[PDB]
This record gives structure tokens, C-alpha cells and sequence, in this order.
């Protein structure tokens, strides 16, 4: 039925591969030329027929294939010269056909060799071409890969599916002045008549080829060897070696740990981490040959905070936890991608706290399981498992709910199930699956190992969408617990509501503690409904100890009154994570419907003696927020309110901060916070300061010491003059710190002049001053405020189609340009521009899931305002009156 590009039928119709030829071994040489930015390559295929067959399927998209042959060593009918393949090409599945003159033997090895060519890609994908600039001036550059999901049929025909896992042979052509690196270690290098050079690879263990990687380059290397005898190598541009030292530290403690705790070495001889300049994700884990985006890997002491350090110790981390979970065991098909990044996601928690406990990053992982949870209370979300076909789909399953929520459901089986008894079940997962490829069902299995226990529990955590809702009611010592699915913007007197809940259940491990007992107690609610007996009459019940489990408690009767109260009181009787979630399901609760937002602000009263700062800035992120919503809606009696409750009733905890970077990570954090928000808020202490930071920052001429705790805001200060703003992206273009460019870039998108707010948007666009890997976080920097709302929307939509030539629809960049300058709208006003621009990509043919999930916000923020905004008035006019 599907008929191919010469008019004739293709021989396969599904866009899955057949599974009746298996590849086995790739032998492939590649010879990119970095002057006319294309190249020429060859490949040899070696491929088990398991059934006779008349016809290979491959995957194959942008690339001119010239010679095909197939030859055979068993099959004397294709014997040493071999036999000439007729190619078929079918673009709609991306696949190609090569048509055999006899058919193949079952059982019988054969070679696929083929010779093509294509051009370096200008965008993000395949083997495309990147540029950087050098401290005397100058543009260099470089050819790097980027295969996954499915873009590695863009730079050599293959079996473009995660379960064709082979082993890879590569070889590389290339100059004196470059150097070419791969996944695994080079065995040598021969010199040709030409003067050319050819690097020779070592074979590859058995491993998918969304994992394939090749780099030519002239970069620079630090390196370091870990317990295990791994050569480790951080690359980046020359001028930047400096700031690789950090990440071959932490590179070598990590790789260490994963080693020692999954009780599996890294097989290969060396490990590299290289510095893309040009990089669209944060990394990708190619085995032996770690891409990094260069704020995700370099470090400069200078103008890189300790939260950059976190940052770049997080996907180091990340990364290497996927050369087990990826790389050695990989998923069979991308339906199941959470077993990747959910755990990958997961071991950062895990990795971090155990080489790096002083960055105290298991408090900030609360964050993202909260995060997640914005997205998993609205009806547009997912199953973390859902079936996947296209590769638009395949990308549309890199989201919050295959990384975080993986994590977060991960985190809780963990604590279901024991460190020691879930360590021992990872580690007979991985070793069992080693080099071969798992599902679902594979996984809880090897945690099994109360069998059909965790099995039936994880299957309610995979194949449902949402969170659900734990709701309490305490009467002496009676405790009926009722589980229902958690919804925003849904109240439960609505139409909607009923239709929303039907066939939801989970088995949720509950946790809970007493005023009476701070012993932690455990029971597995499996039912709709289920009651509970206390030992003694307490005055209240913490339900969900640390957050651990992925679900929101909510209590009937006095039970919130109680627990506000003991924060009033004694808030340190509360556990710290525990007054982290008191606090985070307080406001979910007030925007589900099942309390009033003063009940919730009342509870913002005890932050005063909060020193803890994860619940202390988590009460001001709310209060934060608040602000910015009513400044985005020009409501600007509740705004100045909100800037005088806040600069009046925080002044302390304000004003003892210094601009500097003493204390500890979370100390540093809280320091940027406060003063980021007392300078939005127009403080006059703030503005001065920073003012007179920048002003010596830039009578010098040149960089002194500001503290990069504060970096941040004293540029965003500097740029509200047009004199400072020109420096800035003077300085923007010269500075050879990727973290102080991202740190400059949101002072210049801090003006107030929407000529300004332009012209980085065009600057963005051409890609050349600044790169179009950032013009996604700029125009979401740009729309979150109320000079650039307006500006950046008008850009998307009337720009739509030069956006679509820069990225895929798929992409992370096109999801994040629309929702970063459409989900903080909250008027129906807006709600119907929203609805109209993606009815239009409709017709034009593109679907994305992120389209109902901006309505479905636009929407709950629509109705948080009619529900919550005269409570949120009067609280704010009451609180004038309580001084
Ligand atoms: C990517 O693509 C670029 C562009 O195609 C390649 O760069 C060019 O590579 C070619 C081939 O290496 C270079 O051409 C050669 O230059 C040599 C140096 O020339 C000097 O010496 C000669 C006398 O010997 C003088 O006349 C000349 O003015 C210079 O002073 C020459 O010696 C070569 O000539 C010989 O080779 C050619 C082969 O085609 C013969 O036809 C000639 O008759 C002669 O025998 C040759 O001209 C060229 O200079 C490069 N360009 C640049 C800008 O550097 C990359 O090599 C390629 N890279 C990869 C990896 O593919
Ligand atoms: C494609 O990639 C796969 C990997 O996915 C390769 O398979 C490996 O092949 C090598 C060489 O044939 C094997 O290396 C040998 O390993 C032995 C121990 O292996 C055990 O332990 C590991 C630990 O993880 C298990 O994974 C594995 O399944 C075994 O249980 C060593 O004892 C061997 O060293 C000794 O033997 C050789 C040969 O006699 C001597 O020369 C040495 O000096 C030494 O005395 C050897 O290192 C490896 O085990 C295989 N791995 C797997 C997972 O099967 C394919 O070879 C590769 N294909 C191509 C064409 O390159
Ligand atoms: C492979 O990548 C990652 C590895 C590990 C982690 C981890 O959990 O530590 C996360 C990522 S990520 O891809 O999720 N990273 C990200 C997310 C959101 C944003 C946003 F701009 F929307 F806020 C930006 C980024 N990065 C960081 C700097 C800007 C460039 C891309
Ligand atoms: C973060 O790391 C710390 C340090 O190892 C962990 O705390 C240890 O936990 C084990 C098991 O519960 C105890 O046997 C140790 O005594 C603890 N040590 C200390 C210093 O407290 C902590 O559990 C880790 N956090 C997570 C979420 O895994
Ligand atoms: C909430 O989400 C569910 C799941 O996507 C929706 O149920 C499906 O909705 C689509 C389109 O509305 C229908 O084509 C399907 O037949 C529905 N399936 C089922 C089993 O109901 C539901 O409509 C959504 N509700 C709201 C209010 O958006
Ligand atoms: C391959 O051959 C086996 C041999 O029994 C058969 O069961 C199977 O259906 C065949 N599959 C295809 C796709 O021809
Ligand atoms: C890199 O660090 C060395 C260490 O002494 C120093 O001499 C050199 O000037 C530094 N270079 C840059 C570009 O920071
Ligand atoms: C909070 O609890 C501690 C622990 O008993 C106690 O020492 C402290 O006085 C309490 N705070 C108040 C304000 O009572
Ligand atoms: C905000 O409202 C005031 C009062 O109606 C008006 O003068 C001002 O122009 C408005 N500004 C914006 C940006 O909407
Ligand atoms: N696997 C990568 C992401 C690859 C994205 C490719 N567009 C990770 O660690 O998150
Ligand atoms: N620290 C990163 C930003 C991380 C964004 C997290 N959502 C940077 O340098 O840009
Ligand atoms: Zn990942």
C-alpha cells in the first residue's frame, strides 16, 4: 500500500522495523568536512536473518545513499564481491527498503554495506555543525552528534530503535588542526598520502544507536583517573580549560559511588564529558562520550554561584547514573522512557547526598516533585506510561512526568520498601538486564525480590495519570482516610468533578505521625475508603512524613486549624519537610476548592520565626507569586499591599542579609532570594546597593569581585539604564563565562523598554551574539513580565513559522516557547487569542499535548482569580489594620 519516492510499492508498511533481520556489528566510517560543512560516509552492517525475507528495512532520513551491496560468508550467493541492492525510500515512516535479488537464508549472517553523504545540520540534531568564540575574537568550528530519540537515521543508515542494540566499529577522517573523539577510546591513527588523518575506534559493547557519538573538534581536555582505573576527560573550547577542574572532580567521586552502590564498573576504558557550544537538552548520556550544554558542565569560581555549582553537579550526576540506567540497560521501547530519566532523575538524589551531602540537595528535591505536580493535577496530564509511535509523540515523552514524577514515585517505593531492600533490587534489575532491554513488569519484578505487592502498587503509579488526594477526618482516636484523584481548578461541587473521579484508585503506602508520638507509622490504603485507630487522643496527625509519598493530605474538621496552630506555637515540633509540604498543600488545597486563601495566608504568619529555608522560602514563593500575578493584571491595590506585607513583615530576616557568598549552599540560596525579591519589590536599600555595585562594577571597566550570590541582581539593576544596558551586552558578547551570560541575559531582559526586549529577541533569532539554544528561556524571561507579556506573544504568533525552521515541533525549545509565553496569561481575554493561535496550528497540522495543557492553566488561573482575589484584597486590607 505505502508507495515509495520512485513511484513504485514499499515492501513494509508499519512504522515499527520488522524483527526478521537483526543487526549485530556496524563497521562506520564517517569523513565530515568542517570548510563545506558536509560530509561523505560508508557502513557495513552485519545482520543475523532469523526469516527468509526479500526485502531489508532500515531507517534512513536526509541522507543520499549512492552504492548498496550485500555480501555473505555463508551464503555463497553472496559471496566477496557480492550483489548490487535495489534502495526504496518512504520518507512518511522515515524508513528505506533494500530489495534483495534472492532471498536470504534463515540463520545466516549477512553484510549491509552502503555509501552516503548528507550536509552538517544547522540545527540540533543528527551530526550538525556548532560555533564558538575564542578569547582573541575569533569563531571556530566544530561537528558534534545528537542522536536520541530517533535521529541517528540522520547521519547513517540503521536500525533506529532502541531494541537493535549492536556493537559499533567507527572510524573517522579529519585534518592536523582537529582532534575526533567517539564513545570509545582511540586504538590509532594512521596518516594518508593527502596529509589527512584517520582515527581508529575501539569496538563498542553491545548498545543501542541513539547512544552513537562522534565529535570533531579542537578542544581541550583535563584529565583524571578514578578507584576503578576509568581514564576521566572534561573537554571544552580551549579558552575555557579552567573551568572543566570542577567537573573532573565531581565527575570522579560520582563515577566512584555509582560503581560501588550499583555493584557494576563502568565497562569501558574511559568516560569523556565535553562542553557543546551549540546544545539544545542539558546533556545526553552517549556512551563514553557525555555532550554537556556548557552552563550544565563548566564552573568558573568567579561568576558561577553555588547554585550553578548545584546545577552542574546535578546533570554530571545525571548523566553518569545513566550509563547503568540507559546505556547498560536500556528501555525496549520509548513507551517505558521513565526507566531511563525517572531513575536517572532518581540517583541524583541518591549520588548527590552521598558525595556531595554539603550541597543539601535532598532538600531541594522536594522541588521537584512539586513541580511536577502543577502539571499532574490538571486533567491534560499522562500516565508516566503511555504507548508512543511517531517521533513527535517519542518527544513529546521527555517531559516532567517521565523525569520528576518517575523520580518522585521512585523516591516513595524507596521508602516503601527499604534503602537496603530497594538497593538490593536495583542492583539484581541492572545485572539482569545488562547489555538487553526491560519494561515495566521487568522492574517490578526485580524489586519483588509482597511479591504481587509492590507489582499491583506501581502499576496504579504507572498506568494512571494525576496524584491523588489523601483526605483525613479525626474524631478521638478514629481516623477515616479517604483517597480521592487531586484536581486544580475543579471544585467538588462541579459538573466536571464526578466525571474526573470515577475509576481512580491507588495504592498509596501512607505515612504519618502524632503530637503524641513522633514515631513514624505506616499503612497501605488500597481501598476507596478505610479507617484507621490512634493509640491516644492526640490534638493532630501529620500524614505523608517528609513528603516521601506522592500524594496531597488534606483535613476535614479542625485538623489544618490544629496543625496551623502548632506552627504558631512550636513549629519546630513539626518535622522541617514536613512544614515544607504543610505549606506546599495548604495553597494546592486553596486552588482545589477545599479551603478559603486566607485559611492558607494565616498559615504565612509563622514564617517570621521559620529559620529553616526550605519552608521559609517556600511560604515566600506563594506570596512571591501572588505579586507577580497581580502586577502582570495592572491590580495594583493588591500589588502595593503585597510589597508592603512583604518588605514589612520579612524586614528582619532582609535586612541581616549581606551581599557576599559566606554561609552554606542553602544559606547563599536564601541570600539571592531575598535580595532578588527586595530589589523587584523596589526596595530603596536593595537599589542602592545594587546600584552602587554596578556603577563601580562598571567605572572599573573591567570584572571585580561581586559576589555571585548577588551577580544576578546587580545586573538587573545596571540594566535599567540605557548606559549600563549597552555595557552589559557589550560584556554579554566578550565574556567567556557561559553561567555569566545566562546571569547577563536576564538583567537585559529586565528593561523596560520594549525596543530593548526586541532586539534580544532578534539577536536570539539570528543566533549569532546570542545563541538560539537560549532564545526559549529569553522569551519566557520576557513574557513573565508585564513590559515584554504582550511583546513576546505578539512574537510567537506572528513569527510561528521562522520558529518551526529553528526547531522541531517536538522539540523542548517549541514547548517551552509556547507555554513560557502563554500559561502565566489569566484572563478569558487571553484564553481566546490562546485558543484561536493553536486552533490555527491545528489546521496546519501540528498537535502537541502542551496545547490543552496551556488552556487547562490559562483556565484554573482564571478561576483562582474569580474564587481567591476579594479574599486575598480584604486579607491583605486586614493585615494593614492588625499593625
Ligand atoms: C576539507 O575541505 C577543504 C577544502 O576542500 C580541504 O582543504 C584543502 O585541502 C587541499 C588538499 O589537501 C589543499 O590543497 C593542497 O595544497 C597543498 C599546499 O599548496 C602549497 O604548495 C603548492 C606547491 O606544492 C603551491 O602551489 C601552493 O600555492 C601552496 O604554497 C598543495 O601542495 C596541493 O597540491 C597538490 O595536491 C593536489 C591534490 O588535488 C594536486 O592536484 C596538485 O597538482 C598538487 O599535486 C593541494 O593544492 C588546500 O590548500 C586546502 N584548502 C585550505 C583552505 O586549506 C581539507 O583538506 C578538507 N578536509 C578533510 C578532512 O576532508
Ligand atoms: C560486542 O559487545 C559485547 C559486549 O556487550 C562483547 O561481549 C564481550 O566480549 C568479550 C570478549 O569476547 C568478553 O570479555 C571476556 O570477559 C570475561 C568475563 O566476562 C564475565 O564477566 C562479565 C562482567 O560483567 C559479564 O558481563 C560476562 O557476561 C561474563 O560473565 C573475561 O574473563 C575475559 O578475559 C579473559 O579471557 C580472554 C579470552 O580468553 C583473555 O584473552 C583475557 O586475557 C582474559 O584471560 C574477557 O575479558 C565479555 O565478557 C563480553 N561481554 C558480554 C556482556 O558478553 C562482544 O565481544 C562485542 N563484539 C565485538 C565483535 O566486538
Ligand atoms: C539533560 O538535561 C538535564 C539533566 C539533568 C537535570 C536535573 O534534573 O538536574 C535536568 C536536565 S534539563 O534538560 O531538565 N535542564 C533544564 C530544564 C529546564 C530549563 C528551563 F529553562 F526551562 F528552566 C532549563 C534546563 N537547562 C539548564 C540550563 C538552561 C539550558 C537547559
Ligand atoms: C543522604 O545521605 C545521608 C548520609 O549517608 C543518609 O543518612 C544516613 O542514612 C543511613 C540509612 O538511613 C543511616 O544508617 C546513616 O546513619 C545516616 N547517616 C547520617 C549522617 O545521617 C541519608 O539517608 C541520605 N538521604 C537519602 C534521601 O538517601
Ligand atoms: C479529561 O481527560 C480525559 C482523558 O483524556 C477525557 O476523556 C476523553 O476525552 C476525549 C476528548 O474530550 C474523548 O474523545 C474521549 O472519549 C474521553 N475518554 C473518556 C474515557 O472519557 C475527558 O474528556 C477530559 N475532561 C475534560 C473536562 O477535559
Ligand atoms: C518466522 O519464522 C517462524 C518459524 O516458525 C514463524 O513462527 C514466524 O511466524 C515467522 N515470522 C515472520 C515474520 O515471517
Ligand atoms: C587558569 O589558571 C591558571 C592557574 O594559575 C592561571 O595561571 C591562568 O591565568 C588561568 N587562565 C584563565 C584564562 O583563567
Ligand atoms: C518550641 O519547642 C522547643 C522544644 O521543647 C521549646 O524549647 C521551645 O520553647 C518551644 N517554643 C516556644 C515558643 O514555646
Ligand atoms: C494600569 O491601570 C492604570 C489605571 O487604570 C492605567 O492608568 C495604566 O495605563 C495601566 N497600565 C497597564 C500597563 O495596563
Ligand atoms: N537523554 C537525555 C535527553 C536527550 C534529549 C535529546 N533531545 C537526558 O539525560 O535527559
Ligand atoms: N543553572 C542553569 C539554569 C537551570 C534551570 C532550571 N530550571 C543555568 O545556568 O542556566
Ligand atoms: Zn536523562
Amino acid at each position: 500500500f505505502p508507495v515509495a519516492t520512485n513511484g513504485e510499492r514499499f515492501p513494509w508498511q508499519e512504522l515499527r522495523l520488522p524483527s526478521v533481520v537483526i543487526p549485530l556489528h556496524y563497521d562506520l566510517f564517517v569523513h565530515p568536512n568542517l570548510t563545506s560543512l558536509d560530509f561523505v560516509a560508508s557502513e557495513k552492517i552485519e545482520v543475523l536473518v532469523s526469516n527468509a525475507t526479500q526485502f531489508i528495512i532500515l531507517h534512513s532520513k536526509d541522507l543520499e545513499i549512492t552504492n548498496a551491496t550485500l555480501q555473505s560468508e555463508e551464503d555463497s550467493r553472496y559471496m566477496k564481491p557480492g550483489k548490487e541492492l535495489k534502495v526504496l525510500s518512504y520518507p512518511a515512516h522515515e524508513q528505506i527498503a533494500l530489495l534483495v535479488p534472492e532471498k536470504l537464508t534463515p540463520h545466516l549472517k549477512y553484510y549491509v554495506a552502503m555509501d552516503f553523504q548528507a550536509k552538517l545540520g544547522d540545527g540540533f540534531e543528527g551530526f550538525y555543525k556548532s560555533t564558538y568564540r575564542t578569547l582573541g575574537g575569533e569563531t571556530r568550528i566544530l561537528a558534534v552528534t545528537d542522536f536520541e530519540p530517533t535521529q541517528a537515521r540522520m547521519a547513517f543508515p540503521c536500525f533506529d530503535e532502541p531494541l537493535f542494540k549492536a556493537n559499533f566499529s567507527i572510524k573517522i577522517r579529519r585534518e592536523s588542526r582537529h582532534i575526533a573523539l567517539s564513545n570509545m577510546p582511540k586504538v590509532k591513527t594512521i596518516e594518508l598520502e593527502g596529509g589527512l588523518l584517520e582515527d581508529h575506534f575501539e569496538t563498542t559493547v553491545k548498545m543501542s544507536t541513539y547512544l552513537v557519538a562522534y565529535i570533531v573538534c579542537d578542544f581541550h581536555s583535563l584529565s583524571g583517573f578514578t578507584s576503578s582505573g576509568v581514564k576521566v576527560s572534561i573537554y571544552a573550547s580551549p579558552d575555557k580549560r579552567n573551568q572543566t577542574h570542577y567537573a573532573l572532580q565531581a565527575s570522579l567521586k560520582l563515577l566512584d559511588f555509582y560503581e560501588k552502590y550499583f555493584d557494576i564498573y563502568y565497562p569501558l576504558s574511559k568516560l569523556d564529558l565535553i562542553a557543546i557550544p551549540d546544545f539544545a537538552p542539558g546533556a545526553m548520556e552517549n556512551w563514553g562520550l557525555i555532550t554537556y550544554r556548557e552552563t550544565s558542565l563548566l564552573f568558573d569560581p568567579k561568576t558561577s554561584s553555588a547554585s550553578d555549582k548545584l546545577w552542574v553537579t546535578r546533570v554530571i550526576a545525571h548523566e553518569l547514573a545513566h550509563q547503568w540506567f540507559g546505556n547498560l540497560v536500556t528501555m525496549e521501547w520509548w513507551n517505558d522512557i521513565w526507566l531511563n530519566e525517572g531513575f536517572a532523575k532518581y540517583m541524583e538524589l541518591i549520588a548527590v547526598n552521598a558525595t556531595y551531602p554539603e550541597l543539601q540537595f535532598d532538600d531541594y528535591f522536594l522541588n521537584v516533585c512539586f513541580e511536577v505536580i502543577t502539571k499532574d493535577s490538571l486533567n491534560s496530564s499522562r500516565p508516566i506510561s503511555k504507548p508512543a509511535e511517531t517521533p513527535t509523540q517519542i518527544q513529546e515523552m521527555f517531559d516532567e512526568v517521565s523525569y520528576n514524577k518517575g523520580a518522585c514515585i521512585l523516591n516513595m517505593l524507596k521508602d516503601f520498601l527499604g534503602e537496603e531492600k530497594f538497593q538490593k533490587g536495583i542492583i539484581q534489575y541492572l545485572k539482569k538486564f545488562s547489555y538487553r532491554n526491560a519494561k515495566n513488569d521487568d522492574l517490578w519484578s526485580s524489586l519483588s525480590n509482597e511479591n504481587a505487592e509492590v507489582k499491583e502498587m506501581m502499576t496504579t503509579w504507572t498506568l494512571q495519570k494525576g496524584i491523588p488526594l489523601l483526605v483525613v477526618k479525626q474524631d478521638g482516636c478514629s481516623l477515616r482516610l479517604q483517597q480521592e484523584r487531586f484536581l486544580q481548578g475543579v471544585f467538588q461541587e462541579d459538573p466536571e468533578w464526578r466525571a474526573l473521579q470515577e475509576r481512580y484508585l491507588w495504592h498509596i503506602p501512607l505515612t504519618y505521625s502524632t503530637s503524641s508520638s513522633n514515631v513514624i507509622h505506616r499503612h497501605i490504603l488500597k481501598s476507596k475508603t478505610d479507617t484507621l485507630d490512634l493509640p491516644e487522643k492526640t490534638s493532630w496527625v501529620k500524614f505523608n512524613v517528609d513528603s516521601n509519598g506522592y500524594y496531597i493530605v488534606h483535613y476535614e474538621g479542625h485538623g489544618w486549624d490544629q496543625l496551623i496552630t502548632q506552627l504558631n506555637q512550636n513549629h519546630t515540633l513539626l518535622r522541617p519537610k514536613d512544614r515544607v509540604g504543610l505549606i506546599h498543600d495548604v495553597f494546592q488545597l486553596v486552588g482545589a476548592g477545599r479551603l478559603t486563601l486566607d485559611k492558607a495566608l494565616d498559615m504565612t504568619y509563622y514564617l517570621q520565626h521559620e529559620t529553616s529555608s526550605p519552608a521559609l522560602l517556600e511560604g515566600l514563593s506563594y506570596l512571591e507569586s501572588f505579586y507577580h500575578m497581580m502586577d502582570r493584571r495592572n491590580i495594583s491595590d493588591i500589588s502595593e499591599n503585597l510589597k508592603r506585607y512583604l518588605l514589612q513583615y520579612f524586614k528582619p530576616v532582609i535586612d541581616r542579609q549581606s551581599w557576599s557568598d559566606k554561609g552554606s549552599v542553602w544559606d547563599r540560596m536564601l541570600r539571592s532570594a531575598l535580595l532578588k525579591l527586595a530589589c523587584d519589590l523596589n526596595h530603596a536599600p536593595c537599589i542602592q546597593k545594587a546600584a552602587e555595585l554596578f556603577s563601580q562594577w562598571m567605572e572599573s571597566s573591567g570584572k571585580l569581585n561581586i559576589p555571585t550570590d548577588v551577580l544576578k541582581i546587580v545586573y538587573s539593576v545596571g540594566a535599567q539604564t540605557t548606559a549600563g544596558w549597552n555595557y552589559l551586552l557589550e560584556q554579554y558578547e566578550l565574556s567567556m563565562s557561559s553561567a555569566e551570560q545566562n546571569k547577563i541575559l536576564y538583567a537585559l531582559s529586565t528593561s523596560k523598554h520594549q525596543e530593548k526586549l526586541l532586539k534580544l529577541i532578534e539577536l536570539g533569532m539570528e543566533g549569532k551574539v546570542i545563541k538560539t539554544q537560549n532564545l526559549a528561556a529569553l522569551l519566557h524571561a520576557i513574557a513573565r513580565r508585564p513590559k515584554g507579556q504582550q511583546l513576546a506573544w505578539d512574537f510567537v504568533r506572528e513569527n510561528w513559522t521562522h520558529l518551526l525552521k529553528k526547531f522541531d515541533l517536538g522539540s523542548y525549545d517549541i514547548r517551552m516557547i509556547i507555554s513560557g509565553t502563554t500559561a502565566h496569561f489569566s484572563s478569558k481575554d487571553k484564553l481566546q487569542e490562546v485558543k484561536l493561535f493553536f486552533e490555527s496550528l491545528e489546521a496546519q497540522g501540528s498537535h502537541l499535548d502542551i496545547f490543552q495543557t496551556v488552556l487547562e492553566t490559562i483556565t484554573k488561573n482564571i478561576k483562582w482569580l474569580e474564587k481567591n482575589l476579594p479574599t486575598l484584597r480584604t486579607w491583605l486590607m486586614v493585615n494593614t489594620r492588625h499593625h
